[PDB]
RNA sequence: GUGCUCGCUUCGGCAGCACAUAUACUAAAAUUGGAACGAUACAGAGAAGAUUAGCAUGGCCCCUGCGCAAGGAUGACACGCAAAUUCGUGAAGCGUU
């Protein structure tokens, strides 16, 4: 039932408290993964997912260093068992990154000229406000 | 947006400085047009008397095949062929009478 663990050994003694949400989030990743595929779009199709994903990692992001509630050798436990995201969070460590999207739409080789993409750009930069879901993540001005 | 100014300065905002910088055939679309070796239906097989094995040449003809192999009715099509030429036409120049 749950996302079957392979370390096989005992979780810590905060995991059952941090255990709920992540388990309905993780349901919600699975509804969101079926959605099937309507006239919705295909470039759109992938946006929940990263939502979610986001979603998932800001709370474990919260749950150890904005409250300090969980012990260090379960938070690399719930890094290794694919409830959390080593490199999001890693980012998320520097200075103008709080709100990343996801770890994408920093991959300069994804574009033509080796640039970030737009989702990056203030938007005090642009002063004019034409909404933009960017294509990778959808999101709209993550920082 | 995060943070720091022994910042205005309370714990509000505001300020300032630091960091963070530019995706994209933008379309779920909308047109636009050839073909399918499918029926149909016609059509309907090289060489000399007959029945027939092929291997080639050629070129805006292709198909199956990894193929520089092999095969496809000898894969098909090649089917007027022109031409100079035996003697004259005339035309125009250069010299002779
Ligand atoms: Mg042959
Ligand atoms: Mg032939
Ligand atoms: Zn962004
Ligand atoms: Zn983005
Ligand atoms: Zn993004």
């Amino acid at each position: 039932m749950p996302k079957v663990k392979r370390s096989r050994k005992a979780p810590p003694d905060g995991w059952e408290l941090i255990e709920p949400t992540l388990d309905e989030l993780d349901q919600k990743m699975r509804e969101a993964e079926t959605e099937p595929h309507e006239g919705k779009r295909k470039v759109e199709s992938l946006w929940p997912i990263f939502r979610i994903h986001h979603q998932k990692t800001r709370y474990i992001f919260d749950l150890f260093y904005k409250r300090k509630a969980i012990s260090r050798e379960l938070y690399e436990y719930c890094i290794k068992e694919g409830y959390a995201d080593k490199n999001l969070i890693a980012k998320w460590k520097k200075q103008g990154y709080e709100n990343l999207c996801c770890l994408r739409c920093i991959q300069t080789r994804d574009t033509n000229f080796g640039t970030n993409c737009i989702c990056r750009v203030p938007k005090s930069k642009l002063e004019v406000g034409r909404i933009i879901e960017c294509t990778h993540c959808g999101c709209r001005g993550c920082s």
